[PDB]
């Protein structure tokens, strides 16, 4: 099964299908193919040092058997560069003199003497045979425009991205190519590339292609993403994302902005092991740092480090700027505010990061309109707590205005907002009595800034309730019995299976999900459509039920009907004291129908108040008694003040309850609240004791250097994942569950680790506690396993067990407006439009089915997205957002039409996308239904 062979390694690039060009060669290469590990280990010696090379099957784009100068050889074309290790087996960067592992994609193994390639091939992914000969010749590989020509930056960037992806050879990218580009038109030019990108293999005749389909010449901001790989860089074609304040304000220099992320060869999150061994600094660590300090250069832009968001640090990403005469990075920093007078490098980086959070711009607010009010502290037993930590208030009027500006309902605005206003970060909650538009507090101010632009990062919405493994663990520790989680899950799965064979079920499950598709489909169902008869409906229902069940099995994301996930708002009135909270909520699909329930008291006829006991906690929670049980009460005042869809905490007491839950801060964090009798714990463990984490002070004002070193240090010393993993494991197996000292010990480290990003205090994981045996549920395939006795395992296996022509397209005549036929040719125009534009969005995000790009759930996850959940979810956010913008543009195309005129127009649309004869090979259902509002309406009008 395992295969071994001796060869000489050749490194280069195919120029035509069968001509290779060498940039490196080495002899004495020992080669191992290990099908079980799905990896190809190459053992090599170069100079006087011995190196190991790792190639994964997932890396290999194309495999070939070949004839090279009298012997048989194997050709690999590689999507991602091989990983490299040095013997001291420690990872290292390109070692070749000319950075050839960076420069070239294609790699050859030249076997010698009696080699049957086929013997080697046998245990490799599909192969093909071509037999033919070759010819010989900071951050790399890159291309540059020749001295003569001018092409807009986005073009050069795209060309690169294509070369990196392996689509286009570098050498072909010459003066011959560029003039075609220059006569070439930017909108089209990009359009050409997208179709160039969908190619299976490398294109060795670009000019022909480009000129061929050029002859057949048939909001959001572009963002320039960049991956610095150990041996490689990758340009990611400018993708339309939601912006943030800093980049949006400098719109004239938007092109000069770039997003750099430091990853491994297949864009995997860099294991801290790659940057340490008595730990020994590796070489990769020195590279990332070096890039931060020196910067790297593409085309006319030479980038310099600028800043990194709070979240970007966790994402190992960073904001970089291409300084010019008109504007330099530092100018942007000083423009942001005054960081001369903070003394901790860590929070330095953080406050430089604040303004970069993705947000929506609103109203510039004057100083006199802004009210600075005291903080509501308290001191208990030698420890001082802040109730008002991170939270302020906003006028009702101004709240309506802000709400309207960000596309929400002015009549009914969000009760709370999460904002960046100059140096203020945090939450402002509506105060009807408040005279001032804003009423900020010292808690929220982090630095002085000239900026008076109010930016909203988030707002209060009543998100449906879900548990997860962290919460479930603690609940079971606190006496909550396995059978209620089992029941909860069984209910959730059945409903989820439900969607396909029941209208009510479908409506409910779509109720617990927030997307354009959810309400589109809900509205469609409510008019009487069903999956069998209607393709789009079936599409969505299947997709969502699939992702839903996957969520249940993988993450233990199980629906809790009685409860919600809300944002914390403070009780300004102070008529509320410790041990109580006040919750008023917008009634969901089900509560509406059976509203007379014990937990609910006051009923507003469409909203109601919680009265029972409630259990509350915040993610992440590793300590028992991060779960707090409080009494929900009715206060007439707060009823009158109109606060809704948030949980209102006491202003009074020995300790503020947010602080009792994990971190306990009011800066836009979300609490899990349930009033399900079956989930509240009988008695609660004492809250965690206060942290004693001190940042300290230094003489120097903060260097850039320190900021960069802090960033990398975070790379090396992160342990949130490892601790969370090990803690969950121990909580599952050990008798004491979450209390077992191993779990207490571990949980203590977690606080230090979350504290780490901003205090610079490492959390150190004892080698002993790191586990070599992983549980059934965690699905760590590559490592040893144990069937688990705990409830996480019971749930896992229940879920796994649950997993154990009707489709049709019936054109609905009813959906036929009379004058239609008028615009079908026109429709064909813009359907087609929509159809390739989605198509682009599909290829970029490696979406392949309509489901994936409308839902945002990629069913086939690429290698780097699978275990790093956060960045995949960021990608889901960005996919959904981009698609939403597109749909806005399409609802758009309707807007144009004569108000009398349009309605007919859609019907045309519907028909062009649903008639058997007029749509022949079109592969999309999405399109007409962007206009369900217009269509469903017309339907209703006939149906009686």
């Amino acid at each position: 099964s395992l295969r071994a062979a001796s060869a000489s390694l050749i490194l280069g690039n195919r120029v035509a299908e069968r001509e290779l060009e060498v940039a490196y060669s080495c002899d004495g290469v020992r080669a191992e193919v290990i099908p079980r590990m799905r990896r190809v280990d190459l053992y090599l010696k170069h100079d006087s040092q011995s190196y190991k090379l790792e190639v994964l099957f997932e890396d290999i784009n194309e495999c070939f058997g070949c004839h090279l100068d009298g012997t048989g050889a194997i050709l690999l074309q590689l999507t991602y560069a091989p990983r490299i290790h040095i013997a001291i087996w420690v990872r290292a960067l390109d070692f070749t003199p000319n950075s050839s592992f960076g420069e070239c994609s294609t790699l050859v193994l030249k076997l010698s003497k009696g080699a049957s390639v086929s013997y080697i091939l046998e245990s490799l992914p599909f192969s093909g045979e071509l037999g033919e000969l070759a010819i010989a010749s900071n951050v790399v590989p890159l291309v540059d425009c020749p001295n003569g020509f001018s092409v807009p930056y986005e073009v050069l960037f795209r060309l690169n991205s294509l070369v990196h992806m392996g689509k286009l050879v570098a050498r072909h990218v010459n003066a011959d190519l560029f003039k075609v580009l220059e006569d070439l038109s930017i909108d089209t030019l990009r359009r050409i590339f997208e179709k160039m990108s969908k190619l299976k293999s490398t294109c060795y005749e670009p000019l022909q292609f480009i000129r061929h389909e050029a002859h057949s010449m048939n909001k959001l901001m572009r963002c320039y993403r960049i991956h610095i790989t150990p041996s490689k860089i990758y340009c990611l074609g400018p993708e339309e994302e939601v912006s943030n304040y800093v980049v949006k304000y400098h719109s004239e220099y938007a092109s000069d902005f770039a997003r750099v992320t430091f990853v491994d060869e297949d864009w995997s999150k860099l294991s801290p092991n790659a940057l340490s061994a008595k730990p020994l600094k590796t070489g990769l660590y020195h590279r990332i740092l070096s890039i931060l300090k020196e910067g790297f250069c593409i085309g006319p832009k030479k980038y310099e480090f600028l800043a990194f968001s709070a979240s970007q640090l966790r994402g190992n990403s960073v904001w970089m700027f291409a300084s010019n005469s008109s504007l330099t990075a530092e100018n942007i920093r000083r423009w942001m505010g005054h960081f001369e007078d903070i003394r901790s490098v860590s929070k330095c980086a953080a406050r430089m990061g604040q303004l970069f959070s993705s947000s929506r711009q609103t109203f510039e607010v004057s100083s006199y309109d802004v009210e600075v009010i005291p903080d509501i502290e308290v001191t208990t037993d030698g420890t001082k707590y802040i109730f008002s930590d991170g939270i302020g208030k906003i006028s009702t009027r101004f709240a309506r205005q802000v709400a309207k500006l960000i596309g929400l309902d002015p009549a009914h605005p969000p009760s709370a907002f999460q904002i960046r206003y100059g140096g203020y970060k945090g939450v402002i909650t509506i105060d009807p009595t408040s005279f001032f538009n804003l009423s900020l507090r010292p808690s929220m101010k982090k630095f002085e800034s000239k900026s008076t632009m109010l930016n909203i990062t988030n707002w209060s919405k009543s998100q449906p309730c879900y548990v997860n493994r962290e919460i479930i663990s603690l609940l079971s520790t606190l006496g909550i019995k396995d059978e209620v989680f089992e029941s909860m899950q069984q209910d959730d799965m059945h409903e989820s299976d439900g969607m396909l064979t029941n209208k009510e079920a479908a409506l409910s499950v779509l109720g617990k999900i927030g997307g354009g598709d959810t309400k589109t489909a809900a509205d469609m169902l409510l008019q009487g459509y069903e999956p069998s008869s209607e393709p789009y409906l079936l599409m969505i229902l299947k997709a969502h039920r699939a992702n839903r069940l996957t969520d249940i099995r993988t993450r233990c994301k199980i629906h809790v009907q009685k409860g919600r996930v809300l944002i914390g708002c403070l009780d300004e009135t102070c008529k509320l004291e410790y041990g109580q909270v006040y919750i008023r909520i917008t009634k969901n699909h089900k509560e509406q129908k059976y509203s007379e329930q014990p937990f609910f008291c006051n009923d507003d006829g469409k909203t109601a108040v919680i009265v029972g006991k409630v259990a509350i906690t915040k993610n992440p929670c590793l300590h028992p008694g991060d779960v707090r049980v409080l009494e929900a009460v009715y206060d007439p005042g707060l009823d009158a003040r109109g606060l809704i869809d948030c949980v209102v905490f006491p202003q009074r007491g020995e300790r503020p309850h947010p602080n009792e839950c994990s971190g306990g801060d009011l800066d836009g964090d979300l609490f899990f609240i349930t009033w399900d009798d079956k989930l509240i714990p009988a008695a609660v463990d004492a809250p965690m004791d206060y942290t004693a984490t001190r940042p300290r002070i230094m003489d120097h004002a903060v260097t850039l250097e320190e900021i960069q070193k802090h960033f990398v240090s975070y790379m090396i010393n992160d342990t949130l994942g490892a601790i969370s993993t090990a803690h969950l494991i121990h909580a599952d197996r050990d008798p004491l569950k979450a209390r077992s000292p191993e779990c207490v010990q571990l949980a203590a480290l977690h606080s230090m680790a979350v504290d780490f990003a901003k205090t610079g205090a490492p959390a150190e994981m004892p080698l002993a506690l790191r586990p070599r045996e992983f549980p059934d549920f965690m699905e760590r395939w590559e490592r040893p396993m144990y069937v688990s006795n705990g409830v996480l395992g019971k749930l896992y296996r229940a879920a796994l067990r649950h997993a154990a022509g009707p489709p049709s397209c019936v054109y609905d005549p009813d959906l036929e407006v009379a004058g239609f036929d008028e615009f079908l040719d026109a429709a064909e125009e813009r359907y087609e439009a929509y159809a390739e534009r989605l198509g682009a969005l599909m290829t970029y995000y490696s979406a392949e089915r309509e489901d994936e790009i409308l839902t945002g759930n990629i069913r086939n996850k690429l290698v780097y997205l699978r275990r790093d959940n956060k960045r995949y979810f960021e990608m889901k956010d960005r996919i959904i957002a981009a698609v939403d913008a597109l749909h806005a543009e399409v609802r758009g195309w309707l807007r144009a039409c004569k108000e009398d005129d349009a309605s007919r127009v859609a019907s045309a649309w519907y028909h062009v996308t649903y008639h058997p004869d007029r749509r022949g090979e079109k592969r999309f259902w999405s399109f007409p239904w962007i206009i369900c509002d217009t269509l469903l309406a017309i339907k209703a009008a006939r149906r009686c």
